[PDB]
């Protein structure tokens, strides 16, 4: 008899999933890593050479954390004593190594403690941020220029975002952008010295006598936010002036009337840069388009050129407004938009006219734009065969929109419908990223005739593995309600038997514009409980849910906690119909937006589930963050959405856990959803005599991602499940 | 067929014991509150009148917290507005009614947020402290004269203790000392300046938006400790247009050389006091004598009567160095002292002598010192029936030593074997109060000749009540371990059947000077557990427990987790050998102290224990505070002993808990055993991968006191234990 996918086999990953990260470095080349050496491989024939012997930096004396090659390929950027901070951001050394003469730079050298470090776009200019202030070195070896001088920690922040702009505004720590050939470089400045500290102990190895109390500039819904400011200084003049200046380029006058964000930096040519500002009522954008006056050295932005968005049932773009996509000569860019009838497709702007074209249409979204050449706009949709958690690269032509050619739906259907997809620097090669519902394939192309050139990496080696275990197998399908249709997807048992009833785990997130019914393949924990335990492990995607149009996604506006939890209750009845659940044994679990939905649905006295797990969850809108929070929630004000942020909180339903066996969990040192918000979650379980379980990682965050936590979190939550469901 | 005693009847005190709390106010009579009343009774003949009306404060506008009648009973302090801070700190709002013209004060009223107010020991005058300083009102109504003016939150405190002084020094937050007819105030003062602050999350109610941070000076061992300096202040002098004057009394050479603390301070006389200091290496203790010299108005501190003490075995005293008691003269003191047997008993001193001449002695020990007239000393021990875990008050005649008289021995022999007692003024009459074996009794007694005047409370209605229900019996027993005999009590279910095997839980605090095993008669978790659950709970007192010799006591003296841990593992290993306990149904668990215990016991590896509970453990030495760690652990320097302090972590031991299932809870907001240490236990158990069952109390202290946190902890660990044993 076959073994089965076990809980080891998942917390150990004996089955790796192979994949085949690359790094295009010109028009045909790429660099790939193979046997711990840099190779540099030719699109064209497949064929390569040694880029960086494994062996080069034996004798460095630290352990390269990550490398990066110069634009123009003479120097690679060394990256060492890695110390991660938030989602994105963290510390590091840097050295830099000369290809040419073979030789590491000992002079003017990358200070320590670095928290940001980018080559120019062109040659081997570097742009790096030390002690919250920017710094330009024209030379690797030569001194830097220091570029501002208000850096203050915590306070003011130069070319690097603070907490809340890191994690969700640009979703990125840099806040610097250089231009096209890298005479200019922008940046963003924002300042925190008002915005109100989250604070929480850190305790760190045991050696450390006293905890550490950790105090991050954090804008909780409502409260004071950071102010910005955008500049742009000129590189080339800095060897030629004891003090480059910044041209400050200030918000329009319909921004600097209230509190407002810096929401996107695009440049479109080399004098030519765009930027896009929000209110902090989240339903006006204004994007700016920027020309260099050359007799004024100043930066100038015609209102012509001006264009604004407006918010209709939601809020403005998915998770922010779109990027554009501006065509060479920087006179139109392409923005992916909401049409009128709710969908979001590509529409083509001339920089000086208010209304755009849609060159796209249909009741289906478009995801993403990938590359743009002078005949072709490549984006990515969910367009084939009306499947929303689906995604596949089309062409369009752009001097004639009826010809849309879709370049991965057909190549092998049954094994790949969910793909991404990276273009070599002019778009000459690319290549496929297949994801699902098989096993991940990867594959080359050629742009001028879209052949493909070769198999990259196909994980031959885990189909044969995976071919000595009961795998389990997974249902994506949809129920109609209220005559249109909510998708789902369900992991289920090897040898699933209809006529029999399994217990059944809804596996939630439901936040707004979320997906969790798709055809990624995935080797995860509900792999192991479906493969193990015969537990189905299910997942909904109802109001609230994203990529089908926004009669969907907005449903949800200034009403976050009723609607996607209510169609998850909703969701489990249905379930449950189907005739093969054994409604004694309903379980759900979330992490957390997931961790919200399944407190709330285990609070709701539905009675339909007998246990629920959450993980890191939010418990009350006004413990969030503004930004994200207040994009959907509006501001907790009586003149505004305050009742809603009162009546959507887990801790107002605590009465209601004497129904269910409740287990909550949360990282201690959790920056993101602070630790504040279970606390207040199990004081209110206290407060009205629920019992439940709990358990806190100590030092961990919302990832609660080190390798022993991981295990030990999983371990904890599976005894759980098999508890409730009465499983040996 | 009657009932049992339920969980539910612990959580809501179904079955309550009578007390009765009576307040000396001379050597004839005492106050006593019945009906929200306040009575006065004559001791004599039983007699009473009342006092106060509990409806005089009808129309009083605040809740009333307590009541202080001032000596000459001429003015009641009403105590309202209480907010609790540490173990005996609290601040609260004052008014002071008028006894004689039946009117409340409004004139120059006590300040709101006052940390400590009270009447001199005779009159009417008053000391309070406000904002840190001292404040002196001859008169209830009149202006208060400021005795100092440094004090600063945190940093300088005047009159009371700071966090350590309160906690393990004092025992109050009281550092105020009038002297016995009032023209003197002696006070200390404490400087935190350079003490580290433990910080930790405060959360409280939901409305809160941002965790607040509490900060609290606290010396962790061999961390900077609070300075302190004596004065003392001449009362019948003040001045309404001159600062008061203190005189300081410098602390002895032999205290100024290093670090050291004030361990005591006791008048002897109108004119004389004494003071005893602590080196900070608290095997040193000196005590000066000082007497007020008329003519330079200062106070000398004769080194002809000064009294040294030293520690050989161990540390001084048994948490701290024991106080004197004077004579009427105060030429003379008696102060409880290890003998050279090492057991503690009362010796005579001579104020400048330095011999002391023992005036009890024998293989028992002295509990304390009660009562002295120039014809007796009265003091309570556990000579009786050499039992270390009983008590009873004795007199001895200062005439013959070999006079020695039991007083409360014999008057219930089987109902009572646990006494305490309260003298009035001159020691004219005393309060017995027995607490066990049998139910609480309380009797009046006249010490001319002891006659047993009548019974003041004697449970008989908490008799009747528990005459309907199944209560378990409590054994009170010993084992021999090496020639030396251990004690040990176990709370039996009823109709206990010896031919039967029942689960057992050993209950351990196991601290130093700890006794576990002792007479008292409580109603509490155990009872439950034997009543309704059935399960023995044991408890021993092994090495290092209290009040049977300094052998036994010293025996942990720098080595804490070593043999009172040790001891256990031994005693549950005899218990579990014998005919009525079923091995593979052995727990333990404890709090405090008891918590480090059962963890250090579960990672033992001893195979003895099924399962355990530790609730606010001590997890590392380094963690918890100076004064009491370095009493027994000394430095943790490696010239000291730091070795022993890495040695005996819980976290060291994380590996052994794989084959025991651990249930670990702790109070986030404990300002006294940090949040941190358990937070350190449970993550060296997932670096380990051994997985346990957690809770944490959001803004719960030491004590998870509050109604809901109380009866939620003994909610979830009754199902922790029942599950263990297997238990309907
Ligand atoms: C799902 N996910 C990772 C998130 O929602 C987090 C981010 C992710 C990037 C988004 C974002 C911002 C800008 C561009 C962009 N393009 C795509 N996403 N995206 C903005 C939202 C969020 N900050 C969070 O951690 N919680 C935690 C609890 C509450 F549910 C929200
Ligand atoms: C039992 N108990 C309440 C205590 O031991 C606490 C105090 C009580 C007064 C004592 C004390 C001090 C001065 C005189 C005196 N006379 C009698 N006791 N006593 C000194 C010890 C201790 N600070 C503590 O909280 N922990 C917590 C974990 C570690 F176990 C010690
Ligand atoms: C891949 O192989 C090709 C062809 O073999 C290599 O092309 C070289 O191109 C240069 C520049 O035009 C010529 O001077 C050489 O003669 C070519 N070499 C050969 C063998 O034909 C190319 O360098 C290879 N690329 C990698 C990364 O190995
Ligand atoms: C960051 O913002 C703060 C305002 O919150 C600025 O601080 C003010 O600066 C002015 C001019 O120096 C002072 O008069 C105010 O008293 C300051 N207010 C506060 C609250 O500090 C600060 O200058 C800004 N910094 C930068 C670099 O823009
Ligand atoms: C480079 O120019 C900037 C811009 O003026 C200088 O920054 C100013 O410095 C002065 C004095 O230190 C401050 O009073 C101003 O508020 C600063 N303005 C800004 C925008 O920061 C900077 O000091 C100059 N650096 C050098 C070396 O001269
Ligand atoms: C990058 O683009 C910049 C901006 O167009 C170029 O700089 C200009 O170059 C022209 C000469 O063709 C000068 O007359 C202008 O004064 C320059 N403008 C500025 C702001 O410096 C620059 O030459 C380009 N760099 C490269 C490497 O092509
Ligand atoms: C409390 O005791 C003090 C000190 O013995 C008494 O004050 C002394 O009284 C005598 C006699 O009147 C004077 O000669 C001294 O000068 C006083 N000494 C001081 C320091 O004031 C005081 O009278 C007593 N108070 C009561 C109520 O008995
Ligand atoms: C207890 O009883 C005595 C009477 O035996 C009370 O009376 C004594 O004190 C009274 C006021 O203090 C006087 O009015 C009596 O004359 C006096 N009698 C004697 C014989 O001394 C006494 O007050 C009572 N005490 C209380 C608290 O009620
Ligand atoms: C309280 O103690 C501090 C030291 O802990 C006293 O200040 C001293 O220490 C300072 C460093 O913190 C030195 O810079 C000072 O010179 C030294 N003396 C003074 C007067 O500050 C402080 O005075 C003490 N306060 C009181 C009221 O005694
Ligand atoms: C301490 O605070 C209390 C409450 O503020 C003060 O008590 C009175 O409070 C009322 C309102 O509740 C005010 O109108 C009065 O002015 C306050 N004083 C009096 C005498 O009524 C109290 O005054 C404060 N303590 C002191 C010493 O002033
Ligand atoms: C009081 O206890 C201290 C600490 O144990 C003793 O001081 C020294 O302790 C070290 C161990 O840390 C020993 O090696 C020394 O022999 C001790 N003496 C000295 C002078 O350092 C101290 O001796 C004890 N005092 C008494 C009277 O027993
Ligand atoms: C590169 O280093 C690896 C070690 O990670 C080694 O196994 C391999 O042989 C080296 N590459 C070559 C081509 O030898
Ligand atoms: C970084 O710090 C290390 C350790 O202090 C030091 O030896 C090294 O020279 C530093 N590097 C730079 C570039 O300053
Ligand atoms: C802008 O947002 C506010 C608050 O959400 C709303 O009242 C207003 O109608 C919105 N305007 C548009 C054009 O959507
Ligand atoms: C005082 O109040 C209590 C209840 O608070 C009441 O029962 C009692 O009768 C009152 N005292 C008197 C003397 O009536
Ligand atoms: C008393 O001392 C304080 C603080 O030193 C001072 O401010 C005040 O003026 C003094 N009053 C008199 C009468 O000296
Ligand atoms: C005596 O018993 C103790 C425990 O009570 C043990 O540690 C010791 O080794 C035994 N022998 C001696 C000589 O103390
Ligand atoms: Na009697």
């Amino acid at each position: 008899t076959r073994k089965t996918y076990t809980l080891t086999d998942y917390l150990k990953n004996t089955y790796r999933l192979k994949l085949y990260s690359l790094r295009w470095i010109s028009d045909h080349e790429y660099l790939y890593k193979q046997e711990n050496n840099i190779l540099v491989f030719n699109a064209e024939y497949g064929n390569s050479s040694v880029f960086l012997e494994n062996s080069t930096f034996d004798e460095f004396g630290h352990s390269i954390n990550d490398y990066s090659i110069s634009p123009d390929g003479q120097f690679i950027l060394l990256e060492y004593n890695y110390v991660k901070q938030w989602r994105h951001s963290y510390t590091a050394s840097y050295d830099i190594y000369d290809l040419n003469k073979r030789q590491l730079i000992t002079e003017e050298r990358i200070p320590n403690n670095t928290q940001w470090v980018t080559w120019s776009p062109v040659g081997h200019k570097l742009a790096y941020v030390w002690n919250n202030d920017i710094y330009v070195k024209i030379e690797p070896n030569l001194p830097s220029y220091r570029i501002t001088w208000t850096g203050k920690e915590d306070i003011i922040y130069n070319g690097i975002t603070d907490w809340v702009y890191e994690e969700e505004v640009f979703s990125a720590y840099s806040a610097l952008w250089w231009s096209p050939n890298g005479t200019f470089l922008a940046y963003a400045q924002f300042n925190d010295t008002e915005v109100p500290l989250i604070e929480y102990s850190f305790y760190s190895d045991e050696s450390l006598q006293y905890p550490k109390t950790v105090r991050v500039p954090y804008p909780k819904a409502g409260a004071v936010n950071p102010t910005v400011k955008f500049f742009v200084v000129n590189t080339d003049s800095l060897s030629s002036v004891t003090n480059a200046t910044s041209i400050q380029i200030t918000a329009p006058a319909s921004m600097l009337i209230g509190d407002h964000y810096l929401c996107d930096v695009t440049w479109a040519t080399q004098e030519r840069i765009s930027l896009q500002w929000l209110r902090r009522i989240q339903n006006y954008s204004v994007m700016d388009i920027c020309d260099y006056d050359e007799s004024s050295g100043r930066w100038n932005c015609l209102v012509a050129r001006q264009h604004i968005e407006m918010s209709t049932t939601g809020w403005v773009g998915r998770f922010r407004p779109s990027e554009p996509h501006f065509t060479l000569d920087g006179n139109s860019f392409y923005k992916i938009i909401s049409n009128e009838e709710g969908y979001r497709h590509i529409c083509y702007f001339q920089i000086d006219k208010k209304d755009c074209t849609f060159i796209t249409k249909g009741t289906w979204e478009v995801i993403g734009i990938e590359a743009l050449t002078s005949d072709y706009l490549y984006y990515i949709s969910n367009e084939y065969k009306g499947m929303p958690g689906g995604r596949n690269l089309y062409k369009i032509q752009l001097s004639d929109y009826t010809k849309v050619t879709c370049l991965s739906c057909e190549l092998n259907p049954e094994r790949c419908q969910y793909y991404s997809v990276s273009f070599s620097k002019e778009a000459k090669y690319y290549q496929l990223r297949c994801s699902g519902p098989g096993l991940p394939l990867y594959t080359l192309h050629s742009s001028v005739n879209d052949k493909g050139l070769r198999v990259l990496e196909d994980n031959s080696a885990l189909d044969k593995m995976l071919q000595n275990v009961q795998m389990p197998s997974k249902k994506l399908d949809f129920i109609i309600l209220n005559e249109t249709k909510f998708w789902y997807q369900m992991i289920l048992p090897p040898h699933f038997d209809k006529s029999k009833k399994y217990p059944l785990l809804l596996d939630v997130y439901a936040g707004p514009c979320s997906q969790k019914a798709d055809t990624v393949f995935r080797l995860n924990w509900a792999t192991y409980l479906a493969s193990t335990e015969n537990i189905i492990v299910a997942s909904f995607d109802g109001r609230g849910s994203g990529y089908q149009g926004d009669k969907i996604m907005h449903a949800i506006n200034r009403r976050l906690g009723t609607f996607e939890v209510e169609d998850q209750i909703e969701a489990a009845r249905q379930f449950s119909k189907m005739g093969f659940v054994d409604n004694k044994r309903i379980a759900i679990w979330g992490w957390s937006y997931g961790g919200y939905v399944t407190s709330m649905v285990l609070g709701s006295g539905s009675g339909v589930f007998k246990c629920g797990i959450a993980v890191a969850p939010v418990s009350r809108w006004e413990y969030y963050d503004s930004v994200y929070t207040e994009r959907y929630m509006g501001l907790p004000t009586p003149e505004d959405n305050l009742d809603h942020y009162r009546n959507s909180t887990v801790m107002s339903r605590a009465e209601n856990f004497k129904q269910v066996e409740y287990l909550l969990i949360h990282g201690t040192a959790d920056d993101n959803v602070h630790f504040q918000q279970s606390a207040q979650i199990s004081k209110a379980l206290v407060d009205v005599g629920v019992d439940f379980q709990a358990m806190w990682y100590t030092d961990e965050d919302h990832g609660i991602a080190s390798s022993t936590a991981h295990q030990h979190i999983y371990t904890h939550m599976s005894h759980f499940i098999k508890q409730c469901f009465s499983l040996p």
